[PDB]
């Protein structure tokens, strides 16, 4: 139904893309530019692009979305995926990775390499091109280019936090901490993969996204602990392997005794199995599978308080189902 | 100068609030390595483009002078070009596995920084936004900045994604390269952000439609061209003491405008001499490219290109209706007719 329909957008936007009066295209670019945009941008499970229209659909009341306003909820999670497409490209080139949805990475086939690093600044551009061919004639244009500019700029932050946090602060694994964390993962991940899609429905509702810092507040908490549960799935994955600032490792790094600390300092992120079979025992002895569901327990009631606090029944919904959609999730 | 140096302030006014940015959570890490990323990457130039946006605001306000509201707003979108051009620079550089920029190594080359440099590069290139939001917002031209802003970054992307899938992949047949390709990848990749966006930035700050300045636009354009082409010629006939560097472009196997010019000009046993030459590293091979270059009496072909160029251009010029457009364009055009760095 609605599925079927984002995938047909899909082509639309790609062919508009390809027919840009902004670019001289030739046969060489254009069979550059497509084969790029079908192994980058639609083979995910675009859960975020979608979300903008089902939060579109729940602030409606309860009632009809027309024609017009469903293409153009589709066209804006096509944006989200395209924005997520271009950041996923130039990670798996600064994390020197292989495999991506069981496909090589981009840059890892033989013809692109360094190329594409430009890719992504081209799989970027395009949101403008789309964004412009869709609501340019809209009176919240300006206010759609302020909100993906401003979550963009916040999630190359957080990758950047999380970089020198990471490569630039391996020394010292005292570093790691639980604001730290906090901080990557609410910058990185949650206002471009939470955040954005309910403020992209709230713009084409016409509403100010300035009379709403309520809702980016709790929606940027459930995205914390979303990524929590993320970090939690990779070990119960090459979290440890690659030393990341996990949530799992710095609970650790506060709930084990001197020796346990010590044990980490001493096996963390650093290649053999051997090294992160001591890391999973320490995780296991501490019982963190405990302190992880409390964790997620007590986050869902902080959530559905502050989530019933706002005077909005549609907000309300909006998000009752993006907390429900997460819940005590396996995948 | 007055106004370089007035400029230099600007940046540090547009650094400091960029590091006192609201919308992230700045800590003593993230703000030191910004700021020593900013001051490697984007002051560091010889900001032409950048003063170019005062330089042509001056010339349209034609009859009364600027304010110093007004300087220091032309300032912050001179600035904003320049933080295009690092941006570019920063993620070329990594893209041509190059070693030194201006006389140090390049960002990404420094032992603490390496592949996060893309990530600088991102970073950026999303100050543009916030500069401008910043200093713009409640000018009624705020979203013709952006729209501006935007399609320029475009254009450049795609037009060095030509010049990468022209240069890298296929085999590498020399003759694909022809003087419709070299026009196509250097309008895309150089010609709208170093010659179109500094005066469309002043055009905008004078209340101009850019709608109504399509002539303008294709005038820079055709400038630009002419620019790079000069660029093409002093890579292998410039001085290196003048320029700052040495041209490498034919051992880099670049679609330059020599290489094409040699390639319509040569008969079959210098075509063969080319192919057999152009784009390897060693001396000999590009001594004979250039001796090739020479026997062509590709220097006074590169100077008839340039005195019809410039014929064509003040033609053009002179057929605009208003006469400090006319101004801005005759300036731009006298900054490099006949350069020689």
């Amino acid at each position: 139904d609605l599925k079927s329909k984002f995938l047909e957008v899909y082509s639309v936007l790609k062919s508009e893309l390809l027919n840009d009066p902004a670019f001289d295209f030739t046969d060489d670019s254009r069979l550059w530019v497509e084969r790029m945009l079908d192994y980058n941008v639609p083979g995910g499970k675009l859960n975020r692009g979608l979300s903008v229209i089902d939060s579109f659909k729940l602030l409606k009341e309860g009632k009809e979305p027309t024609d017009e306003e469903i293409f153009l909820a589709c066209v804006l999670g096509w944006c989200i995926e395209w924005l997520q497409a271009y950041f996923l490209v130039l990670d798996d080139i600064m994390d020197s990775s292989h495999t991506r949805r069981g496909q090589p990475c981009w840059f890892r086939l033989p013809k692109v390499g360094m190329i594409a690093v430009n890719d992504g600044l081209i799989l970027r551009n395009h949101i403008p091109r789309i964004l412009k061919k869709h609501f340019k004639g809209k009176p919240y244009y300006v206010d759609l280019l302020d909100l993906f500019n401003e979550v963009e700029f916040q999630t190359a932050s957080g990758q950047m936090i999380d970089l020198i946090t990471t490569l630039v602060g391996e020394k010292d694994l005292s570093k790691y901490s639980l604001p730290l964390h906090h901080r990557i993962v609410q910058y990185k991940t949650a206002y471009y993969s939470f955040y954005l899609p309910v403020a992209c429905a709230l713009v084409m509702s016409g509403e100010n996204l300035d009379n709403h810092v309520d809702v980016k507040n709790i929606l940027v908490e459930m995205g914390t602990y979303f990524q929590v549960q993320d970090d939690y799935l990779d070990c119960f994955g090459t979290d440890i392997e690659d030393f990341k600032c996990s949530w799992l490792v710095v609970k650790a790094l506060e709930l084990a005794n001197d020796e346990q600390k010590k044990l980490l300092h001493e096996n963390y992120g650093k290649e053999d199995p051997e090294c992160v079979a001591k890391v999973k025992k320490l995780y296991e002895t501490l019982n963190l599978q405990d302190v992880f569901g409390e964790y997620e327990r007590q986050s869902h009631g902080k959530l559905i308080k502050a989530i019933e606090g706002h005077s909005n029944k549609a907000v309300q919904f909006v998000l009752k189902s993006s907390l429900e959609k997460i819940y005590q999730r396996q995948k």
